[PDB]
């Protein structure tokens, strides 16, 4: 009950077995009373007026008073805090390329976080987009491995305020939590938890390398995927729990299953007989905390009092537990709300500056025809048509009420200043140019549910959003609107029913109307002159029509030519709260753009998969009636000025003679870059190595390094680029992670198309 | 001779024990049997007569040739041969009597002309449509290519189950492509597998394990990668499962240059002296079209990196298989009479009827079918698969691009197109008037360059064509001026096979516009209308005709969805159009049912029917995950009715439970409720409740094809044995798990067409 060494936590002595139920976190709420007279030892989802009452409950209602652990979403930005400062999605931030800026929101999250009574949030994502379908793509950093390491260990050290494996979480830092490990990202179909077929070698090869790296840096906890991994799921999954996170990676931090992984093995996997024997086996696996499965309880306990469970294994669970709980201190101070802070910090103009200098990089400027940026005082009025220029919650996505997980913002984030497209555009960056607004198109059309008005127990099955219809008045009132006006600017997307759990998507098309509304609107700039430029806000990857990004015949052209298709091409994920600024800034010139692809872009969803990181051994390059070339490759991207490379150099670090490079060496690398346009600029350098020959086939080039380089007009720098030749590795049948010797090329440019990238060699010995 | 095991002869000169090099032919044999080749493949027909007496008057030691082709259904590329349906095609009849009677009838076409040896069946598992060679298998389902694979093999071998005498009217058949090679990376022609060995076990090992075991003649080793490791160097499928597990004694090949393919397509192997010893030793028998081999293996031996011993054993297996074949004392040269006498024949042609009136489905009918003849004056016979006879006969037949001896293809004579099927109707003249309708490809060089391949012209790539409005109005006009729409379209050599897996799966050129100007006359005059599919693979078709897809769609089957009929013929063979046009007059019952499943779009992949539990929702946010036909679905011109299923016997348990080592006796009846005979193709799937890994819900046991008289009703009677009824755990072992099955017979693999009950297995 003092502070005496946190070993003596072993006066676990007085925890009856339904008191060791604290491995437990349930659904608030809110019964807390209940919920906290049972003996749980986590919540989460409690609404922000509540947070006050969680531990008051503890400290005066129960026998104990073990301090809980609160943990919640908090995906880009305190998601489901009323007027908290909500940054771009991950994939958004993966645009940036930037790991500064990302820890940077990391920081001011757990800033905004840290002063509610929340000590946890379940981010970030470390799943990484191998297929497009896959209806949670917007909570990745991308399709790269290393660049989903950068990032994600720059966030969770912006969370953590640095803070490592086994210290004192500063009073405004929270736990990181990474999730969904693993391999939940690539399961069949694309699909939300069909079944993942992935060996521990391919696990290994492209999944499991940012875990290991943010596990091994102190990652405050863990998150059990939801999948079945080649027959069994991860809450059960020795090699992964036991052989990799607990045993090669050393991890001592805390885990917690996904949303009811425990029932989802017996009711919905058919894996398990029954709860009791799923609860044993998941104590059994190593497992710590139990997210959102009731029947644990009683099944727990009935596994011990049959001798199927030993209650030793259970006492050092809850061991775990109370060893993160005296850790963070909640014996001594359970962080409850701040409410001079709460006004002080949550929103702040300071939060509100870094929101806005991330985002004008996480958006990808993926073809200029020539018209771009567009002179404010050069025009008169300007035609914003789509229906994603005004959606102001659906700018934000998924993963922030109200996009469906909590109930208490029911009209999500406040409108008064979430800046749209056609806030920023110009409504507010320019003078008395008119700004008009067309709807344009519908998305979707709300069907009933095709099953019944409502559900067996009397309430109302919500409505189904399918396809919404063309409606051609919509269509004429943005042509004439285009047509009066001196620019286009087209704003499509998806919206939140097409994106998250249980929404993949098997087409990647825009739905309604949208690609009548971008045909029509390419004609008018086709007959016309009219600049026109296509801003894309989706949660993914998205197919457009044949008049924006040209037919993808078994021949066809670089998407990203300036005169393919028609109009100019923005994409901006799901840029926050000042994503319509930012875009209005670089369509206007005001801020040039430096975002790159973090992920590639399919023609169709046949073309899958279309990642970079390609396994060499195809016959042939095409599909009989599709090209190979994806429409935008990982890596692309473009500012307002022009750069030349110099060629690629290696400079020094071998240690051989020769040789010419060992296992234990680095190699030190230079190239030239060159600013050769007419205004300031940030090229992201990239880096990548291949093996020529391996002895297992393997990809023929991966992403090591990058570099975020700002040059003024005639400027030319060296970049420079440090890589361990221990990060030249294949794996091998057995999932393991070796250096082979033999020749190594380097390929440092623009993107992973190796026509933007400049080769040289060295081998290792 | 007269001696029995001391024949095998190391005289050998000191390694003309390159006998384990198969190199192409055509047209230079005394140099590739003086590069003492063991085995050559694609000899010309007027030069299998010079092979072996090359052999017998040109070489040392007289060592007789073992001589292999691409017999892929029908003697392929042989001129007058009897061609029948595909693979995918004659899975669509379900009849295992039939596919082993065709493949008896070509084991007889091809014996008699010097080849020994067919590099068929396939029997891998169409898990992904995109992929290229879909045509080549028996579909999607594990049981059912085990049945048909084991039916054509017993055709091809003449019951010889190896053995082995092999008869002089028998061929060696050979298991391709093992393993794994028809699920990769996006379909795309060996790109990488990601199949674990648990994978492997659970979904394309069963077939070969099972011909394995009845004596098929050899094996072919597959191109791709596995898990970092191809084929032709993966100890786990050579030693552990083939050779080892199954105890498998015959011989084994490579595909077409995978030692060389290690090397420069892999990047796997550093050289070819590796990549040779590496081959040698994962215990390979003969080497397919890798000359390098030559060179990369003697230097293996010479730099010690190989042991000759090893090379020693593999000639040792080569020449017994030789020896066994009575090579020695007769090469089996060309029998021009036999040649005359069998090839071609009126008994085989019968045969490929009887087979291809089976193996074609008929997906919906509208009502309109089937159409009485003499009621109808005039039929449009639109589309630009309705007279093309090379392109109904499909890839795997010459003129489809891997010989080069028959460049006009099979001979038209032979060929039924669905045009051609105008002979039945009606019968003389009801007008039959023929209309392209649309263009399917353009032809294009191949960019860059037409040579060198070497000096050879490359062939030209197609490209979809443009819509041409031209042959859409003189179609339109056409089906106006008709009593009835018979559109058919599909996919032509250019988009199947290999190189050439598709993306979208949708038809290429006008032939969609086509199919809705076709249907908007349908729909305008209520001139009946049917969709004839002629393609090598499951297509998607225009909304005009299987109804528009969504997060909700109808069910394609159903008469009311769409415009018109429809009708799926994969790639019908010589007589294909004489049984379409039979099926759409009536004269021929259809008795076709889907060994594989249609999607409704390529992001709906995959979509075979065995599904692994665990999935969160069932429908992607903008499209339904219904396929547009599920594996079974098809229709007969009748109606049947189902009882209910009941276990009547076979647990030997003492609590009436069932055994491992039990059988399953199961019955159901079923009614013919129609107005006229038909066959109906009952289907019996079992599925495991709970198993302790995650596995699919339901899988094909049993199927038989019960004929039934109006009115008459049959008991349909199945033994499944409790031994089929596994899953496979984390170590790849296929075992039986004690707990609850649910067995499910009817009419598909949907759940609304199958009849339940229940059995219990314990100990
Ligand atoms: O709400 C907490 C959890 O809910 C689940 O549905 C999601 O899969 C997790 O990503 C999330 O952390
Ligand atoms: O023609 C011999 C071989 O050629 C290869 O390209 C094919 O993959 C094999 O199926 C065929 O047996």
């Amino acid at each position: 009950a003092g502070e005496r060494i946190a070993d003596l936590l072993s006066r676990m002595t007085l925890e009856e077995k339904v008191g060791q139920m604290m491995q437990l976190d349930a659904r608030g709420g809110d019964l807390e009373d209940l919920i906290v007279n049972k003996h749980v030892g986590s919540i989460l989802h409690t609404s922000p007026e509540d947070l006050s009452r969680a531990a008051k409950t503890v400290n005066e209602k129960t026998r104990l008073g073990i301090p809980l652990i609160i943990g919640d979403d908090c995906i880009h930005g305190y998601s489901f805090w009323p007027g908290a400062t909500i940054f771009p999605s991950q994939l958004g931030m993966a645009v940036s390329w930037d790991p500064d800026k990302v820890k940077a929101a990391g920081r001011a999250t757990a800033e905004e976080v840290s002063c509610t009574g929340v000590h946890w949030t379940f981010s970030p994502v470390l799943c990484i987009a191998r297929d497009t379908r896959w209806g949670r793509v917007d909570e990745t950093f991308g399709e790269d491995p290393m660049l989903i390491g950068e990032l994600a260990s720059a966030m969770v050290k912006g969370y953590q305020g640095g803070a490592k494996a086994g210290e004192a979480l500063p009073k405004n830092a929270i736990l990181a939590c990474a999730k969904h490990f693993a391999g939940y990202s690539e399961t069949q179909g694309g699909r939300d938890a069909s079944e993942a077929d992935l060996s521990h070698r391919k696990l290994e090869s492209w999944f499991l390398p940012p875990f290991e790296r943010v596990a091994k840096e102190g990652c405050g906890t863990f998150m059990l995927g939801y999948e079945s991994i080649e027959g069994v799921p991860v809450t059960f999954n020795k090699w992964l729990l036991t052989d990799k996170l607990r045993g090669a990676w050393k991890y001592n931090g805390t885990l917690i299953t996904d949303w009811d992984n425990i029932g989802r093995s017996v009711w919905e996997q058919h894996v398990k007989p029954d709860y009791v024997h799923a609860a044993a086996d998941a104590v059994k696996a190593g497992n710590d905390l139990v997210m959102t499965t009731p029947q644990f309880y009683e099944g727990a306990i009935e596994a011990v009092k049959t001798g199927l469970l030993d209650e030793s294994l259970i006492d050092d669970a809850v061991s775990r537990i109370l060893a993160l709980k005296f850790r963070l201190g909640l014996f001594e101070d359970p962080r409850l709300p701040d409410a001079e802070r709460i006004k002080a910090v949550i929103g702040s103009a300071e939060h509100q500056q870094i929101n806005l200098e991330l985002v004008r990089e996480s958006i990808a400027l993926l073809r200029n025809d020539g018209a771009l940026p567009f002179a404010a005082n050069k025009v008169k009025r300007i035609a914003v048509v789509g229906p994603l220029a005004d959606d102001a919650q659906n700018q934000l996505g998924d993963w922030t009420g109200n996009s469906g997980q909590v109930s208490w913002m029911p009209d999500g984030q406040p409108r008064d200043m979430i800046t749209t497209v056609l806030d920023g555009l110009t409504q507010l960056t320019a003078d008395d140019c008119e700004v008009v607004y067309s709807r344009g198109a519908n998305v979707i059309d709300l069907v009933p549910d095709p099953a019944g008005e409502f559900y067996p127990d009397g309430q109302p099955r919500p409505k189904i959003g399918v396809s919404a219809a063309v409606d051609q008045a919509l269509i004429d009132e943005a042509v004439a609107n285009a047509r009066q006006s001196d620019l286009i600017v087209a704003v499509v997307g998806d919206v939140v029913q097409l994106v998250g759990e249980t929404c993949s998507t098997a087409t990647l098309e825009l739905l309604g109307g949208q690609n009548a509304l971008l045909d029509a609107l390419a004609a008018v700039s086709r007959e016309t002159g009219k600049p026109m430029v296509t801003v894309l806000i989706s949660s993914k990857p998205q197919v457009l029509p044949a008049s924006i990004v040209g037919e993808y015949g078994v021949f066809a052209k670089r998407v990203s030519d300036p005169e393919t298709g028609t109009g100019s091409i923005l994409w901006a994920p799901n840029p926050g709260m000042r994503g319509g600024q930012a875009i209005a800034e670089i369509i206007l010139g005001l801020t040039n753009p430096s975002g790159r692809l973090p992920i590639t872009f399919p023609r169709h969803a046949g073309q899958l998969p279309v990642y970079y990181n390609q396994i060499r051994g195809q016959h042939g390059d095409r599909y009989a009636d599709l090209t190979q070339d994806p429409a935008f490759a990982f890596g692309e991207g473009l500012s307002y000025t022009t750069f030349a490379y110099g060629e690629p150099t290696i400079v020094g670090g071998a240690s051989n003679a020769d040789g010419t490079f060992a296992e234990t060496d680095t190699v030190h690398a230079e190239i030239t870059l060159t600013n050769t346009g007419e205004r300031a600029g940030v090229e992201i350098v990239q880096a990548y190595i291949g093996d020529i020959v391996t002895s297992y086939s393997w990809t023929d080039r991966e992403l090591k390094a990058f570099q975020r380089v700002a040059l003024e007009p005639g400027e030319t720098k060296t970049v420079a680029f440090e890589i361990p030749v221990a990060n030249c590795t294949i794996v091998d049948p057995d999932a393991n992670r070796i250096v082979e010797p033999g020749e190594f090329e380097l390929l440092i440019g623009h993107s992973s198309r190796r026509e933007d990238l400049k080769r040289t060699t060295f081998t290792v010995a």
